[PDB]
């Protein structure tokens, strides 16, 4: 493959370390071996995260189409609008974010703290839907005589919005280089899909594909499997995979998703809870602590391969601990 | 000097990368280059910042002690106790945090989002109000405590480092071709600016680091500072003293309190949000950054002069000042 | 019967109006008459409610028997908890109130406003979870006498007493109007609010007429609460027939979808009320029942011409732990 | 002095009761009697409170004059702006508030608790404006009237507090007239009156009411605004403008306003550490509850005062309870611990 072939604005500091987690290892038995690759601490842009990879590709079609507005949207403790908002101001663009109620929570401060405090201070042009939004926001900054970029949901469905993550695969390979071994395992939580789907590309090259184990934080598995399907093989063609993504090619795990997306379970806490005092890394509970609940288990159900080297991708996210305050008062 | 004959255990991920603010710079008139080092974004551990990498040469004698619990103390949004809280948990140690009523702000969730929210689920043990009682406390009870002071600061280790902050610049500066003028940080507690003043001491620049007081009592800081700096200048082999002249520190952007923000405050943390991507707080980065757009915009920095702004980290308090920042 | 027996501490400023919900009645058809008695508003004591008019039949007992510290228990917006609380302060009593999470929410400020808020301001001992033996044991071995007060007042000797007299109240009102309410509506969970006015409306006849609207969403064990309680004081006051279980009404259909939680229809029924009367209900209690009568209204299953008596059993401080729902009304 | 010439449009449940605060007083020395009248538990519209006194006497004007909207003006926190909601929600009539921070303060939920929470359930069309905004500079109160207006309404415009408006002392004025009677039932005179006084015109219809059987200086007022000159001189003006509606056959002398200044601090809408503990002590002795901004204010103040023998021993003190408990949802995290 070449992903080469398409432009990368840096947004991020380098490739993002591995680390191991011992710790947590250890407490789980000492028989499968955990490791993080920090997206979650790949930038200066307010934390980043694995959206601002993504972002890399894209900025450069925006830039060169001439654009001086960037328009997204996701609920209102979206991780994606506010790395938006943090790349919009550091590259000299407006930001129009549309939030819509996508989660059955009321919290006290779920709009004004976290994610959605940070977009209004990086001065994004906070848009709360009532209670299309989307088009009126896109056509509003036509009105104002700017030019919007369309960033949808999670940066996925879109035609570069999965190269970012091929370069992902492309990171681990070199650090595998350096570790002298290669992971038999890597761990993403999995929601709008691209990250997934360019992780799938990436591994792909390699055959390890079915390796990259998606834990699914939607509740609603389908669709959110089959718009990882489709966006790994647009992507595959984009970047040239010798290889076709086949449906056995995309592992989406379901059982950690519930109750509901945005809504942690019991395990979510307890996954977080453990993570955290065993290896000082936090998760949250809407999707790092759902695909942090799904690696454990699977360690502690031995669903791993006694030896194994599992790769837990951090995406991010942590900021979102903010609208859940009550959950954590004791800890 | 000789920092080397100090073991630092490793909490970092590595030298903190230095980054151009060209928007704001070019914002601002041009006429001052401004960058940013990142303490901010040193540590996996719970965000890390300044604190993290002061622990990295107090942990290997709690190591050494044999110590199994790490003891600090702060205000309710603490960053140092959050800090402590993840670098114990990462070390398998216990953490016990005495959190004080620092601040005479009144928010319905300050002690429960942001740095606390965090301590409490990286299982330390925060108790809310006193030092002693809380380290006799894990002694009563069976283990060996490792008494940290406010900020890491006043302690024989607490300015070390900081003097390896000025060592990375230099080799920094060596691969970018060109040296900064100055260097703006915000001081508290002390030790950061101390170990700054000391490292830059070694090669004439002590009086180019600019500290920007955030406590609202410049003078005990003022006066602590100079005194760590001391000690720490002799603890690493600095050969001289370390006079008043060294020990730069304005007093005009620490209002109207210690934790609470002024207007200019405000002002600057949007401005520098909005100009770069780049968040401050309301109770210390924010200030520093007030100070060094206003000293730009007063002139008072030569025309051509690199500046080195040192973000310390901070930003999760802003969760506890969420009312002021609710329409941006 | 005989109510007159049991010894009443005055804790209210007297019987509590009864006013009509003339704009309410009147968008809804015109074909029922609305009218509220407002426990809501019976006493200074922190806003009082329907718990505060139970407790005058109970503190005369907690007094005789030498009591030092009342003692009670309650979810995190408990109005019971709140409403013991002020009582104790006034009557120069210590309170230690146990705190249960009894509703799955978790909203930011939950345990820090409202009826807690008011509590701890009270001076009680507000305990954030054997839970309660716990501490009725620990005021013992604390030197105090505690006097135990369980939840709602309700599975107490003298717990439905309060109500009976509602009922003779209701009565006198009736007189001084020139009138009879064919139906009253209540909100039921723990039970002696209801059971107290069956028996008390069981002595004219009427006790079936009393609309229990359930807010726990376990009906069954509500509606056998309310009926045990009823029994057990119908019988205390000598009624001269034993309750039957027809005697009890109660509608299952509002309390949606668990308790402490509003459904769609609870905040519709908030804001209608609030918009057309000025009057106040809360999301875990009062707008459940108020939602009920509006919808029995709409429904025709009051007979026209029906004069009906929501009685607003207070709650409204609640309103402070759901605030993120009424952002913007 | 005739009231009786103003009609008077029923909002409440009837005269206010007056408890003895026996507990508080005991425990202050037994050497005064402390009591209060309940102004705070006079309606069943959303708490009600001294300003749906005022409201009173200032509806049958708005309905005289075919008014179908209510627009009033005050801070987050404003009980006046609760009050008028509901009063325009139970009369039929629509309600637009014009609000902003008036306070320097900023918890976290102080916009969506408390007051401001029950206006919008109640149905008013709260118009809260951003920091920096000013409604006072850009002159919002109007240009809330003249929307009201352009929209097809009529609207019936109510200033801050109900105080500077022609019928705005006018209920209180009702409150001295309900105390005699209640005090032909005593069978005694209460020697003074503890009230809160900001924008001034419940103080003022006290002034005139009490002046008419000669205490008017036995009102004390105390100050919550932490702008002493500005509320002392807005009483005396709404009071000689209240007596010469009423028919008062006397001059209101300055001696006749008594604002005491020493218990608003630090400023409007922030208690003080004596506030709280006087919050405290008298809902630990009483039950009976008290705010930050005004109540606990007072409270502080007549505490104080007996605490230093300023009442003259055997006196007995009416202190007026207001209303604005509800601001506490605002000031959650003062009163965390209690
Ligand atoms: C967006 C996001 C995900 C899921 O990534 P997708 O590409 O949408 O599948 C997981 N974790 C965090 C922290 C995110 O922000
Ligand atoms: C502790 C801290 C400071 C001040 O550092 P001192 O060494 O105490 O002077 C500045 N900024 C942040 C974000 C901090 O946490
Ligand atoms: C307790 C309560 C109820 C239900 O009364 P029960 O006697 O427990 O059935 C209804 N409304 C409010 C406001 C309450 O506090
Ligand atoms: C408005 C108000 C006051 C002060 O009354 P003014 O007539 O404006 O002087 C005192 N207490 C409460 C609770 C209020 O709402």
């Amino acid at each position: 493959m070449n992903l080469q072939r398409f432009p990368r604005y840096p947004l991020t500091f380098g490739p993002t370390p591995i680390q191991p987690l011992a710790r947590l290892s250890k407490h789980l038995g000492g028989k499968v071996h955990l490791y993080a690759k920090r997206e979650d601490c790949n930038s200066g842009l307010a934390f980043g995260g694995n959206k601002t990879r993504k972002l890399e590709y894209l900025i450069p079609e925006a830039l060169a189409q001439g654009c001086d507005t960037l328009v997204s949207i996701g609920g209102i403790q979206s991780n994606q609008t506010r790395q938006v908002a943090a790349v919009a101001a550091h590259l000299g663009m407006k930001c129009v974010l549309v939030q819509e109620n996508w989660v059955n929570y009321s919290d006290a401060v779920y709009d004004r703290v976290g994610n959605i405090q940070m977009s209004r201070i990086l001065g994004a042009d906070v848009r709360l839907v009532p209670d299309r939004s989307w088009e009126d926001a896109l056509e509003s900054v036509r009105a104002a005589g700017g030019k919007p970029y369309a960033i949808p949901a999670g940066c996925s469905d879109h035609p570069l919005g999965g190269l970012g993550f091929v370069g992902f695969a492309e990171e681990v390979r070199a650090q595998e280089a350096e570790l002298g071994f290669k992971f038999d395992y890597v761990v993403v939580c999995s929601v709008t899909g691209s990250t997934q789907a360019g992780m799938v590309v990436g591994f792909a090259a390699d055959g390890r594909a079915d390796r990259v184990i998606g834990v699914d934080a939607s509740a609603k598995p389908a669709q959110t499997r089959e718009q990882i399907t489709r966006i790994a093989r647009q992507t595959a063609e984009k970047v040239g995979l010798e290889r076709d993504i086949m449906r056995a090619d995309v592992v989406l795990d379901e059982r950690f998703a519930g109750p509901e997306y945005g809504l942690p379970n019991e395990g979510t806490l307890e996954a977080i809870r453990l993570c955290a005092r065993t290896e000082g890394m936090l998760t949250d509970p809407v999707y790092e602590g759902k695909s942090m609940h799904g690696m454990i288990e699977m360690v502690r159900n031995g669903e791993f391969p006694e030896g194994s080297r599992v790769l837990y991708a951090h995406l991010g996210g942590v900021p979102a601990l903010n609208g859940y305050s009550f959950i954590f008062r004791d800890g």
